[PDB]
């Protein structure tokens, strides 16, 4: 859901 990168 999040872009964590």
């Amino acid at each position: 859901s999040y872009v964590k990168a």
